[PDB]
């Protein structure tokens, strides 16, 4: 099985959390494709990909705003081939904002209406992504027995 994952980081923290999934899965026996937002086009993005992981940070002065190299990702979400793909979410924030990881919840709403199937609920990390690496790994086990 191949798995995609692309991720919209601006300070390293959702960067590193996707780095830590992808090596969770590559043990496991996964071909994992890691992708920084910025280098890649929407269109057909998951194709040939039996699990697709979506990671992006949260944003915005007063108002929930996904991280800029997500964006256009977010915008096509429509052409990417989410129709009937497995996917799960992921996302770096700080809970001192009220709409902790906001994205993720924007991005997963989005997925549903395209028809793709949530296997797992987002992870949602708080502060320093290092500190819950536990939590990382943890949830990578529980995509992988959720597929
Ligand atoms: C102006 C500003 C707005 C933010 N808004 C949110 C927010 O609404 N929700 C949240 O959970 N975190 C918010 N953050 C926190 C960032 O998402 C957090 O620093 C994160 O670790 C960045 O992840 P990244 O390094 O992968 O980009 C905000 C940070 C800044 C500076």
């Amino acid at each position: 099985p191949k798995a995609l994952i692309v991720y919209g980081s601006t300070t390293g923290n959702t960067e590193y959390t996707a780095e830590t999934i992808a090596r969770e899965l590559a043990d496991a026996g996964y071909e994992v494709d890691s992708r920084d937002a910025a280098s890649v086009e929407a269109g057909g993005l998951f194709e040939g990909f039996d699990l697709v992981l979506l990671g992006c940070s949260t944003w915005g002065d007063d108002s929930i705003e996904l991280q800029d190299d997500f964006i256009p990702l977010f915008d096509s979400l429509e052409e990417t081939g989410a129709q009937g793909r497995k996917v799960a979410c992921f996302g770096c924030g700080d809970s001192s904002w009220e709409y902790f990881c906001g994205a993720v919840d924007a991005i997963e709403e989005k997925l549903k209406n395209l028809g793709a199937e949530i296997v797992q609920d987002g992870l949602r990390i708080d502060g320093d992504p290092r500190a819950a690496r536990d939590d990382i790994v943890g949830w990578a086990h529980d995509v992988r027995g959720a597929i």
